[PDB]
C-alpha cells in the first residue's frame, strides 16, 4: 500500500524520526531524490507548502511529504529504497572530492 | 553590469512588470529556466524564500529572485535573453501534444 494509506500512528512516527533527522539526510533531500530518481516528480510549490506545517504547532513538513509521495504512489518498500539512497549518496559527496 | 546592481528604480520597475506577468511567465517560471540553462543554480529554499515576501505589505517576489539572480552574475542582456527563452517555451509546450 502506499504511504498516505499506512496506519496513522506508524505515518505519525515515520514523520516524527524524519523531522529529527539530520539536513543532509532530511525531508527536503528525501524529496530532491525521490523527485529525480522515480517517475515521482514534487515541485518547488509542493515542497514550499509542506515547508509551512511547521508554522503549525506541533506541525510536521514530512508528515505533508510523505502523504504526499504516497498520493504519487510511493509504497513503503520504495521509501525504504529512498533511504537508504539518501545514507548512501551522503557518504559518497562527504568522500569526494 | 548585475542586476541587483542596477539602478533601484529600474530594478523596481523590473521586479513589478515580473510580479505582474502571468503564471506561464513569472517569477516562479523564471527562476525555473536560469536554474536550468545557465550555471546559475537556485534552490528550492531560495525560491522560498523569494515566495514569501508577498507576506510584506507590498513585497515583491521578483524583487528578491532578480537580486539573487544579479548575486550570482546575472546581467540585463541575460535576464533578457531568459525572458524572450521564457517565451518561446511557453508557446512551445501550448503547441505540443
Amino acid at each position: 500500500a502506499t504511504l498516505n494509506r499506512l496506519r496513522e500512528p506508524l505515518l505519525r512516527r515515520l514523520s516524527e524520526l524524519l523531522d529529527q533527522a539530520p539536513e543532509g539526510r532530511g525531508w527536503r533531500r528525501l524529496a530532491e531524490l525521490a523527485g529525480s530518481r522515480g517517475r515521482l516528480r514534487l515541485s518547488c510549490l509542493d515542497l514550499e507548502q509542506c515547508s509551512l506545517k511547521v508554522l503549525e504547532p506541533e506541525g510536521s513538513p514530512s508528515l505533508c511529504l510523505l502523504k504526499l509521495m504516497g498520493e504519487k504512489g510511493c509504497t513503503v518498500t520504495e521509501l525504504s529504497d529512498f533511504l537508504q539512497a539518501m545514507e548512501h549518496t551522503e557518504v559518497l559527496q562527504l568522500l569526494s572530492p
